[PDB]
């Protein structure tokens, strides 16, 4: 089983300087000729020619036009094409070949695939190779021409990256297209496009150039009207680049293609961006409120590689953190300013802490820039993704806004062009950092640790305040707990962004600081501070690590009212709802343990129900915040705290604290959902497809968080208001109208409504499926059962599969029976899957990845199920490497 290692890295004894493909489509197959223009690197020692080429049907291989044999002078294993080395010429030579493949029975969605009735492609990671042979990785890059042709009357849209430099009719009722792309690409961004499209259009004019460039956004016939708020969104994410970064778009066009049939949310391709429908497509009728942030969010990332990804390279996968972590970064500046909301932040944050954290706490631990890997395809993580995106908001933080922007365009001019590594970006971050601090000296070797070292820094705090002398301190510690990656943790660059508010009056006692903890421990000192301050720590969450603040309770409250950062009232509110969920969980639990009769539960604290009431009742105050401070912190949140979690004992110790909560202010929520219904709901630009309100969206989210509080207390005659719910217009209501009758006789009733207002709408049904799925019904196995029948069949959507099963693993109850059922169903359908998309199948591993953090019974019945699944005859190389590493084995 080969295992690849970062410190290895070796550029190829070969160099492919052209390729030159033609691409044919038929019905029964494709033909796949192409011409590599090759030579000899200065690396090179003599060594067999070796492509990558995976399920290739061979037709024929010749090197400068001398046709190969098979057995003499190559070999081909279905993986490798090996050609001896007695057979490769010196100099410069073409390797040309044909070979045939078939899109239309590629259920894995890597490569050349057919999704519905269009013809697709998706090279990363690995995917070229199932393309044509080629040396596929990141550091050859070439220049591409590229000619496809297909039915006319089925495939009328060609597409692929670069300029459409001819179209040609051909006999027989087909036609042809011949692009060329004369920039240097690796192989990962090439892509090529067939179908019957339909397409909005636009001309963007860059800001300094003035260079016009021309937009297409691409969906199939019935859902073109769909298309309005992404062509929007790639305007906006144009405009950031260029106001925020000074970055213009390089050519003349830019396609976005909307396919059904997709692996994750989309793709990069120069020129050519290719998307999971739900997150290009969108209609105030037929989609949720959430599909307008995750279309802003996956067009601006997909454009904000055009910079970060495509124009600078990555030299080799271990630097996938380089393009995807500074590229998530790009997105949250910019969606930050596009929103103007909080919630955007506290959303990031809210689930790195979560997700990542338990990610970072599991056997499945790594670095953002790991040593090694089986399967890269097993790399594209939270970790790398959104860890990697906070240790690139920490640059920011640590230089400010204006040497920030001066190190970004150090790294920008001088790796346009060309791969680069992480060492690169933090030599233009360091030579900012030097020009910052006014000396040469200063450096950011230590900053390096950040992308090697795996595990969460947990960041604790003593205080002391001297009344006399007018003078505080913070003493800082800072420790990371040894784990598989490292023996041994070194102290990080930690950057505490901080303020110190006056309890008295509230207000702010110092300006704007930012403490660089680089030590172990360290002690910060204050003068003239003229009362003892309540700390305000990691402002914004200014690094990705476990905060404990040591703050009582009324310090907690205190800051939740009055500080000025909307994190640290965030948080301050988190610790709050924290430290009583462990409380009563282990009241709960000695009861459970102890066979007790009768005992004691430690209420809620009063002053902190006190003010929850006084912000909710705040007309200043943000709804997308006030949605926050009424929900507990996610279960995958707890989980890192507790040892050998008993689900069914935290059920208890949630659905208790809800209920003191609601046993005090249910009153004040009904008189809020009432109230904020006519700006919530307005309809004034429900049929304006531009106009979107994140605003008005956060006040739906809040309007539908307090009745799902509503509905679970049963709250006199909310079943009415239900009922009225469910007439709406917006499906962000009429689904929360479904889930929320849930409790309630009605509930079979909604299904059917919903149902039939969803099924005319694939995304829509989509949507349906899943709030289905997350219902809190006590029949939801038999209810999942019935999906599988009637709705889900055997489909081999990915998009179809998620909504079915994955919203019903975060059911606590249930998802975590005791039987061990749950688990059950989920291996069933992951072994199922696997059969014929890998990918997909470890995606419906992510409940097993908290194995170990449950009690003793349930880590057994996980185990089990994961044990069953690693001895299937027919398991994946990407399943099993994923099992054997969240087992430990
Ligand atoms: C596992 O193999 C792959 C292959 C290709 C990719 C595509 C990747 N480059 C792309 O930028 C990407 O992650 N977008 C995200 C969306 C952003 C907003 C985080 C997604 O799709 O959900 C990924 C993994
Ligand atoms: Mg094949
Ligand atoms: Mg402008
Ligand atoms: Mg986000
Ligand atoms: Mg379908
Ligand atoms: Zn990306």
């Amino acid at each position: 089983p080969k295992i690849h290692y970062r410190k290895d890295y070796k550029p190829s004894g070969f160099i492919i300087n052209q390729v030159t493909l033609n691409i044919n489509i038929h019905d029964q197959e494709t033909i796949v000729r192409s011409v590599l223009d090759m030579d000899i690197s200065k690396h090179n020692v003599g060594e067999d020619l070796v492509f990558d080429g995976v399920g290739l049907k061979i037709n024929e291989i010749s090197i400068n036009n001398k046709k190969l044999v098979e057995g003499e002078e190559y070999t081909y294993d279905n993986e490798f094409l090996t050609i001896f080395s007695k057979f490769v010429p010196k100099s410069k030579f073409a390797f040309s070949s044909e070979v045939i493949i078939h899109p239309e029975t590629n259920y894995a969605l890597t490569g050349l695939y057919k999704s519905k009735n269009i013809i697709v492609s998706q090279c990363e990671a690995t995917g070229f190779r199932r393309i044509t042979f080629f040396i596929d990785r990141p550091d050859m890059m070439a220049k591409y021409d590229v000619t496809v042709t297909a039915d006319k009357e089925k495939y009328p849209v060609l597409l692929s990256n670069g300029d459409k430099v001819n179209e040609f009719e051909i006999p027989g009722g087909r036609h042809g297209a011949r692009f060329n792309d004369p920039p240097l690409k690796p192989c990962y961004l090439f892509a090529v496009v067939a179908g019957d499209l339909k397409h909005l259009s636009a001309t963007y004019i860059t800001k300094y150039t003035k260079k016009k460039v021309e937009l297409y956004v691409f969906s199939e016939e019935k859902y073109v009207s769909k298309l309005q708020w992404a062509l929007e969104c790639l305007k906006k994410s144009m405009a950031f680049d260029e106001d925020y970064f000074g970055l213009e778009y390089d050519l003349s066009r830019l396609n976005l293609v909307a396919v059904s049939d997709f692996n994750v949310g989309a793709m990069e391709n120069k020129g050519l961006n290719i998307f999971n429908a739900n997150s290009l497509l969108a209609s105030k009728k037929n989609s949720i409120d959430f599909s307008y942030a995750r279309i802003l969010t996956v067009v601006g990332h997909e454009y904000f590689h055009q910079y970060t990804g495509n124009r600078v390279t990555l030299r080799d996968w271990f630097q996938l953190t380089l393009k995807e972590g500074l590229t998530v970064h790009r997105e949250n500046l910019f969606s930050e300013e596009m929103t103007k909301t909080v919630t955007t932040r506290l959303s990031h944050v809210d689930l790195l802490r979560s997700v990542q954290f338990l990610e970072d706490s599991s056997p499945l631990s790594h670095p953002i820039r790991p040593e090694s890997y089986v399967s890269m395809e097993n790399f594209y993580t939270t970790t790398v993704y959104d860890k990697g995106s906070e240790v690139m908001r920490m640059y920011l933080t640590i230089l400010g806004e204006e040497y920030y922007k001066k190190g970004f365009d150090i790294y920008i001019k001088k790796n346009d062009g060309n791969t680069a590594t992480c060492e690169d970006f933090n030599y233009a971050m360091e030579q900012a950092y030097k020009m910052k601090k006014a000396d040469n000296s200063a450096n950011l070797n230590q900053y390096l640790l950040w992308f090697s070292q795996s595990g969460t820094p947990h960041v604790s705090f003593k205080y002391n305040y001297d009344a006399e002398k007018k003078q505080y301190s913070i003493h800082v510690n800072q420790y990371t707990k040894p784990d598989e990656n490292q023996k041994e943790k070194k102290p990080l660059f930690i950057p505490i962004s901080v303020g110190l508010i006056n309890p008295e009056n509230g207000k702010e006692m110092i300006s704007q600081t930012t403490l660089e903890l680089t030590k172990e421990s360290d002690t910060f000192v204050f003068n003239n501070i003229a009362v003892k301050p309540i700390p305000s720590l990691f402002r914004g969450f200014s690094a990705p690590v476990y905060i404990e603040d040591q703050l009582t309770d009324e310090e907690r409250i205190l800051l939740l009212k009055y500080d000025s950062d909307a994190f640290v009232r965030y948080n301050s509110c988190t610790n709050i709802y924290m430290k009583q969920i462990l409380m009563n969980y282990n009241e709960f639990l000695k009861a459970k343990n102890e066979k007790l009769e009768s005992f004691q539960l430690t209420p809620v604290n009063a002053q902190f129900i006190d003010a929850i009431k006084y912000l909710l009742e705040d007309p200043h105050a943000d709804a997308g915040f006030k949605s926050y401070i009424v929900s507990l912190p996610q279960d995958r949140y707890i989980i890192n705290f507790v040892s050998n979690l008993d689900t069914d004992v935290l059920a208890d110790t949630k659905e208790y604290i809800y209920k003191q909560i609601g046993d005090k202010l249910n009153d004040v929520y009904y008189k809020m959902f009432k109230s904020l219904e006519a700006k919530a709901d307005d309809l004034t630009y429900f049929n304006d497809e531009s106009h979107v309100d994140f605003d008005q969206m956060n006040m739906r989210t809040l309007r539908n968080t307090l009745l799902s509080l509503l509905s679970k207390a049963q709250y006199p005659n909310i079943l009415n208001e239900i009922i009225e719910h469910s007439k709406s217009p917006y499906p962000s209501n009429w689904l929360t109208s479904l889930s929320v009758s849930a409790y309630f006789d009605k509930y079979f009733e909604l299904y059917d409504k919903t149902y039939k207002l969803s099924k005319d709408d694939e995304l829509l049904l989509q949507e349906w499926l899943k709030t289905v799925s997350r219902s809190d019904r006590k029949d939801i196995y038999e209810i999942l059962k019935k999906l599988e029948n009637e709705v889900l069949k055997d489909s081999k959507n990915p998009n179809d599969i998620r909504a079915v099963y994955l919203p019903f693993t975060n059911n606590l109850r249930r998802f975590h029976d005791i039987s061990g059922k749950g688990y059950k169903l989920i291996a069933e359908v992951i072994t199922k899957t696997d059969k014929f998309n890998p990918m997909v199948a470890t995606q419906l591993c992510e409940p097993f990845k908290l194995w170990n953090k449950l009690d003793t019974k349930r880590q057994e019945l996980m185990l089990n199920e994961m044990n069953t699944m690693l001895q299937e005859p027919q398991i994946s190389n990407n399943l099993k490497e994923y099992l054997l590493r969240l087992t430990n084995k």
